[PDB]
């Protein structure tokens, strides 16, 4: 509304509540504190949209569990269709990690001593204060004497002082407890892993068969290893999404490339501030946000956004600050790690996503973002392409309560996500996978319609959006006399119908 | 257009880029002795005539009688081919408060010289009236010496002689020449500053407006009007019978640029009407008053007219000088809806040349248009609505620039439904089917509405209806060459039958 | 102020004043009307500030008896300093003109007739409803059966219908009047006279000789066109400044390189309308406007501005509007031609071009226009740009009544000016072509001072100073206690610019 | 900033593009036993420390005394080459109106566990000052059982334990456990929406901000300011002798968000203390609240802090998490002049890594600010005014992007020359001469301002002192690296001693 981007700070008003609608997708991460039915039916019930597994841990059969809890608590709702909440299922990869062993509980490190680095198997199970295993066989190969080694997220640092053949010996730069089977990282270090191992493969094809929606690929550098998950994923898995996990310099440097070869995008900030320094983590986060927006496909933020409420019950100030910045970047989603997998607050930790997400989404400047987004895409002889970015238009200028938009595959809803409406996008689909893959998308609320089709295709159509109706009624998102934009087809890609309708 | 500064976008502006077929800009042509034959109104519409003024200043009722059927006559026959058939609009453009001097005498040369310097006096007595000469002038309106002084400027034929009143009279003035010059017979006079007590709408107006009611005119062009209740007037006399004339206020003095904002309000839309307008203010200043009304017309959603000498010089010349081609491609910059010939083809030498003229130019500057900009400032100047035709309006322009569509095709029935996509200034052509055929003339009011008059009858099932005048919309722009097969256009339809209801855009192929 | 252009043209107010200054520069074409030093002294009081000689037509001696005059009249001013205008002269070339024989006088040319096209040099002075010489010896060759002939300011209209050696057999296309020695105009044919005649030559240093300020180089088509131009001037004429005539499809079609070459750009109108469609012309215009702009190289606006006041006291609303359109759209100049060189009326000519430019610098829309400006300008490390940006920068936040700059030749001024404030641009000089050539530059006033150089540098930067200040106060730019930007350098010469003062009008 | 739009701007961000060498946001730590000494000071003032923070909410006069003493002695030791000096300021942070808790008694553990549902009792009785424990927990706030009604709810320790008043009686209050965590001694309380009645400046405050003046302070951090008239009185407190003392309002509860206009207009600066005002008001309101004082301010003209647990983790960590990277980015990318440290600082195992860590992500965050869109809102939001000083200074700001300077060499005595210049946020370093120590120190609370004190006598000649000056800023830019011989820089300097008379800019190559 302001004129400046400026002013428009200048008004933002902690006293004008938000809408009822939360557009951005929030992603959990499963693990002890989480995995119980009981506790999945409250992580929906308090925002979750998708449930990710982190496949660095655990057995097939731990993650075949889980995934049978997620989708008990998702369908104990199933009952109610206009309540029904579709929530997604991600399989996060292990991929080309580095990890140490199991200590001989952990041991202190203190700063100066020593510490030998061993590849001999003999002690992988025998980690101590002066012998550290690690799985990495080659490391000997592409580090060299001066060189840093970090472990558990980057907070414990060695320094490469003397190299063997087939073992380092180093000296503690900053130290602390060390666990078992911690992350290891070697920034600057060519480590020639392959993006998609055995493991790997043995994990995306359980996806398959355990019928995921997508894949958050770890350590992508390049178009290439993108085009291996997807050889993996093969015809039965071509459905799936693959987001691919920006978490290296190398991943910034190709990832035009990447982005063009994926799905989507996940800003793993985990792994990429330690193998880029911490300050310039920013920078790339934002870089990757306006690309995914200008190119309209789903960017995740992810890692370490609200990790204080591991233990505590209310986040630190920069954390809120990082969610909400976040959303305000252009996210689509964001996401949880340790605060929903072993946090001793992981419904307190959704619950502030929740709030923080949609605080923000009331603070985007659209007149600036619509402008721009519009500005730098191109012309087309689309239809569906011009309607929806008619439809978005025509929803800023009669403020609608929601934009209805019908679809078989998402195509549709992410092409209206794409220009980023402020009012909901209410998306009703037949199609169960559609409906979950559409919360990767900032504003889309997917519904699944179960009503039987009908043989007239205008008596369908009119089924489906009264649905809608009933749905956005039902959630608040509007009331009768208000008025929402319909998006249809007059005939899979021919969505070319606006209609501009009030609520009955 | 596209680059990202206006001064770039007039950088990249390229004499060798030729523009669409489409011509989005009316043209309203004064009809007299130069173009009443039903021969020549054929080659004016041919050329582009969209509207047909009717100027009231002179004529009797009897002579616009026969002007409007002229008109009608060459304007049907045409409408055997419904498809290539152009509704064309009459407008009554009254005579208002006046002031005309008299008729030279019979004695001595047909015009008298004023000579800079010479004295001048100026006489109501009526035996004067029609023995007027260099020494001796009689005007029509009585009242003058209650309204002037001593000192006082006196205008006459076009602002071109000048006038200054030396001495005051009961029934007289003695004035000295200033701008000296050739004086004819029945000329206008101008008294700028001067409180002049004339009616805005006369005993004369009064059966002017009844008359063009009768004879079922599209528009009245309401001369001189300083007020809203100068306009009220108007629309009272117009009454019940004549409730759906469009009334166009001419802003033609300062105190109608004064009043501006409250005349708009009560009109229909607005003539800036130059001519006078350049005698009652500085003639510097007309430019500013010009930009200032298109701008606010533009605001508000409602037709402008740019009037008077845009060609002047294609009366005697058979191409315009580089002023006028500059002029009328800047009215259309500015923003005007339609652009207007007064002596250019009610009485020139070169009247089709005319009207083909601005037809070239009026093309030449839509295309030069800075899209990317109006439609942004248009969009932020307009107000947030709960109306859904106004939604589906935004919504079907912005799609139409999305695609570079082809046209937006707008079915209506009273023309408001295309009058709200008009308001945002799509590049592409607005056709605007209606078996209205009041309507379909009113519509060329508007900035890039192309009316079409469907003539089939209405189709039981109403679905089957909207696709029939669909249809005929998609024959008419493959006709007049706006759209091929294949092409994409934007389609704006109802949800039931009747006025209000437009609220359904399709982005459809054209077969 | 208006966040938008739409809001600030709503916003335009006729009973709102502008201010005393007037930024656009007049050209004015001398002629029968306006050649006497009686006439030159009003034209000069009346707001003109550049004399165009048109050497399509006169003698050297002509031309010369009009340039002493010119100078009588600008003169005849200089007993007060503080209020003396500079005036600049203009040559403008005759260039490759095809021109018609004598009638030997008026013959009626009938739509329809036919009428005969001769190279026959014993017609030449023959010319009638028959037969018509004209001067261009090539012309069969550049011609076809079909091509329109246009004669007279485009008026008459001819199609070829048979082709021969040395004839063209024509039909009467547009009928008229037909004088001797008109212009013909042969568009879309590619004729082959060369852009700098051999009278070219004899012209150019003819007005080396004279000191003219500026040449208005006609119908250039490339840039070895201006080149050749330049050559001819020489060493001596290096500082005459050469402004290229763009009239012909080619001239657009080169401009980029044409301008690079060009001191500054004529859109010279009344050729060029008749070279390329009518309806096409605004086009052109506006794109060497906005081109020259981003250049920051002046741009003249020429030809049939105030056309109908050759006969008439007033002009058409039309005309009105031209003027007005040409300073909105961003031209350094306007021009006159017939109405001061032969009209009626040249005064209220004069008069009404400085009373519009006035109304239009007023109503510019200057936050879109500076932003803008600013945008496509480069960065530099030449001191003197970034000096000169500042200092406009500067007057937008004070509203201040001047910038006033010091400048040898010019070029300090030229980089203020290219910024385009609203405040007049005061540039005091003690070079009188540097003062004459000013006029070129939008904003400039440019003022003389005759006061001899103060042995200290400091002070005989306060006395031009103080100069300006004189200059603005007599004007009614500023008063006392108003508050001005002023431009100096740090050590005496050209290219020193570097400082920028706000100061109080004492 | 070079693209056209803020999205693609956004595209464009390189992490492989190395930012400029000066950071323009000022650091500002909290000094505490972590960072007391003079040994660590020195290396804090070489890590990037421009303000050293004393918080009065702990610690005797004497112990402030110390830390000042410590903070001057080690700025100090970098005196003897002027070049390379860099002034240090001191501020002092009041209490204010502060309620915390008792000591936890001796027996036991040193903490006690409340226990989600538990009852817990709140007494002013003093005799358990020294004896909280699960059951009973004494507090400060002797009128507490005025102002809570039940229902109500209570937090201690940073908001992260709850209580709900069940009982009220005259000296007690019942409170169930909400949040029930780990309770330590002294830990602060917050009464959200309770209309606590504690003075704005107790006779506490009004000792401590007495001994500033004492020692010579340069500026204040006003504790939980709520409205101008709390303001004024501690401008009152510091009286005459304290008039040049900069006074920061520190916006931590609801009120002073809702009065936020008239606090800024009586205050000289504003903090953002987000510890507070995240448990006053919801945790996701802050940032709102974080981004309208940042616009505000920076519309203003005027200092504005972001303070809080912006790198929390690094009191246990030598390495800050993802958000705290953020949040200190987009601090700076909001446009807070200065950021701060707290208990990173003053008790932390990691004061010279955060620092250092701020310093780092402040410039990259500095390289990544969208200027093209900074400077043109902020230009068009400011006021025409007459003031021939703030022409200057948005004169050298336009002409430093236009020739991409080094710097802009200010010469101030007040300092205000150079805080003009700063209002409109140039992307150049601004080097400001100053001759005054407190200015030098003062300066720090503008983004951009690079401040040196010049150390020589002052030459009889204004111009001979003018270009001394001048040559030392060039000698300092040089030294520090943020330019060379042949760079260009922008130069403001007055037309005679004393303050506003800054009217003179020029673009200078570096000697
Ligand atoms: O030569 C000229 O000035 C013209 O043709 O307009
Ligand atoms: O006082 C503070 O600095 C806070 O509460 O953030
Ligand atoms: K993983
Ligand atoms: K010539
Ligand atoms: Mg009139
Ligand atoms: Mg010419």
């Amino acid at each position: 509304m302001a004129d400046t981007f400026l002013e428009h700070m200048c008004r933002l008003d902690i006293d004008e509540p938000p809408i009822t609608a939360r557009n951005t997708g929030i992603i959990c991460t499963i693990g002890p504190a989480s995995r119980s039915v009981e506790t999945l039916k409250e992580m929906i019930k308090s925002g979750m949209n998708v449930a990710r597994l982190n496949f660095s841990h655990g057995t097939h059969e731990y993650h075949a569990e889980t995934i049978k809890n997620v989708r008990t608590a998702t369908e104990s709702f199933a009952s109610d269709p206009i309540l029904y909440r579709p929530v997604a299922v991600a399989l996060d990869t292990k991929g080309p990690e580095i990890r140490t062993g199991l200590i001989k509980a952990e041991v202190e490190l203190k700063k100066g001593a020593t510490l030998k680095i061993t590849l001999d198997n003999a002690y992988m199970e025998k980690c101590d204060e002066n012998i550290l295993w690690l799985d990495y066989k080659n490391i000997c190969k592409v580090v060299e004497v001066g060189s840093k080694i970090y472990v558990d997220d980057g907070l414990i640092s060695l320094q490469v002082k003397q190299k063997g053949a087939d073992f380092l010996v180093t000296e503690v730069e900053n130290g602390g407890s060390l666990g078992s089977k911690k992350g290891v990282n070697l920034p600057g270090a060519a480590v020639d892993l392959p993006a998609v191992s055995e493991k790997d493969i043995q994990d995306l094809k359980f996806g398959v068969e355990q019928d995921v929606d997508m894949v958050f690929a770890s350590f992508i550098r390049k178009a290439s290893d993108v085009h291996e998950v997807r050889k993996v994923l093969g015809e039965k898995g071509k459905n799936i999404k693959i987001i691919s996990k920006i978490e290296n310099h190398e991943g910034v440097r190709r990832f035009d490339e990447i982005l063009e070869a994926s799905d989507g995008i996940m800003v793993a900030r985990g792994d990429l501030g330690i193998e880029i320094p911490a300050e310039k983590v920013f920078l790339a986060q934002k870089m990757m946000i306006g690309r995914c927006n200008r190119a309209g496909k789903p960017v995740i933020c992810a890692t370490q956004m609200l990790e204080s409420m591991i233990k505590k019950p209310r986040p630190t100030r920069a954390e809120g600050s990082d969610v909400a910045n976040a959303v305000l970047d252009g996210a689509d989603c964001i996401m949880l790690s340790g605060e929903t997998a072993k946090g001793d607050y992981p419904l307190e930790a959704v619950r502030m996503q929740h709030l923080i997400a949609r605080e923000a989404e009331a603070a985007i400047y659209h007149l600036q973002l619509f402008e721009e987004l519009r500005r730098l895409a191109p012309i087309t002889s689309d239809p569906t392409e011009a309607t929806a970015v008619g439809a978005v238009e025509a929803s800023f200028k009669c403020c609608s309560g929601a934009i209805i938009v019908l679809t078989k595959s998402g195509r549709s809803a992410h092409q209206v996500a794409r220009y980023r409406p402020r009012a909901p996008i209410i998306a009703v689909t037949r199609n169960p996978q559609t409906a979950r893959q559409a919360h990767l998308y900032r504003g889309i609320f997917p519904v699944l319609c179960k009503d039987p089709v009908q043989e007239a295709w205008a008596e369908d159509v009119d089924l489906r959006v009264n649905f809608a109706m009933n749905v956005g009624k039902a959630r608040g998102f509007f009331k009768k006399g208000d008025v929402v934009i319909v998006l249809t087809g007059w005939r899979s890609g021919f969505t070319n119908t606006m209609r501009v309708v009030p609520v009955p």
